[PDB]
């Protein structure tokens, strides 16, 4: 592998060790991971690799950092003249009548962004804007700059220009003040705070992908329903972060045979975190009465207004009865 | 009245709309005829400083007196190879239809020189497909290695991107035009002397242009006989496909059916040549010549090119009232 791959593997090893074992993010954790995932490139090449998050913390420890990771040390205003564009559908090609665009300041952490969700409804456009930002920012001034970038990048700027700051929902994140953090279930728990900071789960290679799936199930299998009832909300939310990332990796059949949803203690997770999970293929509902359900516009059941039907594994005698149509 | 750009927008809308019934060479008389019903309010002095591209610029230039017709390739620009544009649809934490895709390109390049990396979760991790959209004669490998470093630096150096070798990349080389005049027909440019087309943004997002587009399409197909359709070049059929698909994305399933384009002889001959599966605003329909109108349905007892479908039916309340509300 390369230095990039090695850095990835060390980061995967920490994420993976956090599934069963909370650990303080400090140099000896990286030292202990290095036993299984050594770093064999030279420190000089490491300096050319520009990273953030735990990747960058690992990089710094390999370069000699001895201090523990401090919550909020990555805070960046960003470049207020460089912008990232995220889009979900377009005006030319909406997704089920919707298109969403998020423009953000490049390299801001927490990210400062204006998201505008839009929809064609008789006989105009309905817009919803959310400014996700940080306490103390100049919210009206950030909205206007970002709105201007929305007008310049939009294939339909007429619908944007009428959105006023009074219509915007604001969400403010706070920067940490250097608290040390515990890594557990791919999430940072800053000492003294009650919230968590979910971390990205890599595990893009064969071994780490399979071990991620197996450790999640092992984590849940080793909790009784009463254990789960005793978990604080912050730990429930971190578990939710790993659970949802794992289900995104499965199609419907693989998610079902994975069988996490069959564990008695996972049913307690479902009651506390929700029953609705996105897979690679679609949306499933792990229902306690009806079993596995699959989102289905033509379904004859509704779970919290989502129409669903019973999910069914493909069976060769049934597939053989499907009428294959002439083209 | 509307600003100088909203004016251009409406004039461009008007050209696209005029291209539905007949092909139109892109030349000043086309613009002038559009100005009869969509007149340009603002002063030409404002218009001098607006930054536009594509057809909206050619409209601008014609407003400023240009007598020459539009020339294919006249917009070529190698772009700024020190400055980069960054967009993405989907992320590893919220994939869109199972994928996430990132595109990084050279600022102001036309054709756009870009590296797109699309990824999905598969067994054993992540699969990637990379596409370098570029121009004949570029240094493809150097562009790739430059844009790949950007991707790594933009994505927090995921191991899956670093694994992508130049030999894994699909290279799509666009041709630059050579000054050919161009015909606009069904929202697509046909450069004379070339066999390819360039689909254009269709626009028409206001209420009146939406309805006009829908009306003009049905009329354009009505104006054709089945024999007419069987004589059209593949170029013209692809342009028609462009407009048909944009229109069905504007309907829910019920409105798509009462729109009734699918019921026309000449459209059935179109279906035979472009396919029967059309995404709508609501789901997906199959306009079948034997079974009738079908609708995507994972429970379907029929499959059309592997899509499971059922027969379409109007929403009724005695099916609705029986929907079982589930315990939370
Ligand atoms: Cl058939």
């Amino acid at each position: 592998p390369t230095a990039v791959q090695e850095l990835n593997r060390i980061c995967d090893g920490m994420i993976l060790s956090s599934i069963l074992r909370p650990q303080m993010v400090e140099p000896s954790l990286i030292g202990d991971v290095l036993k299984t995932e050594p770093f064999t490139s030279s420190l000089e090449v490491l300096k050319d690799i520009k990273v953030s998050g735990l990747m960058r913390y690992i990089k710094q420890v390999l370069l000699g950092r001895k201090s523990y990771y401090k919550f909020g040390e990555e805070h960046a205003d960003g470049d207020q003249n460089l912008f990232d564009y995220q889009f979900t559908g377009t005006p030319e090609e909406p997704i089920k009548g919707y298109w969403t665009t998020t423009i953000s300041y490049r390299d801001s952490k927490p990210k400062i962004s204006l998201t505008i969700r839009q929809e064609f409804v008789e006989g105009g456009v309905e817009s919803q804007a959310v400014l996700a930002t940080v306490v103390g920012r100049p919210h009206l001034q950030d909205f206007l700059l970002l709105k201007r970038k929305h007008l310049e990048y939009s294939d339909y700027p007429e619908s944007i220009d009428l959105i006023e700051f009074g219509d915007v929902k604001v969400i403010e994140k706070t920067v940490g003040h250097g608290q040390p953090v515990v890594l557990y279930m791919a999430s940072l728990f800053p000492i003294g705070l009650t919230k968590i900071a979910e971390q990205g789960i890599g595990c893009h290679n064969e071994k780490n992908d399979a071990t991620l799936k197996s450790l999640l199930k092992t984590a849940i299998l080793n909790m009784t329903p009463d254990d789960v009832s005793l978990l604080p909300r912050s730990k429930l939310d971190a578990i939710d972060h790993v659970v949802r990332n794992v289900y995104l990796r499965f199609n419907n059949s693989s998610a079902v045979s994975y069988g996490l949803h069959k564990l008695q203690s996972f049913e307690k997770i479902l009651q506390l975190n929700g029953r609705i999970y996105e897979t690679k293929e679609s949306t499933l509902v792990f229902h306690h009465k009806k079993g596995v359900l699959v989102e289905d516009l033509k379904g004859l059941m509704s779970y919290k207004t989502l129409r669903v039907s019973e999910w069914r594994e493909k069976q060769e005698p049934e597939e053989a009865r499907v009428e294959v149509l002439e083209e």
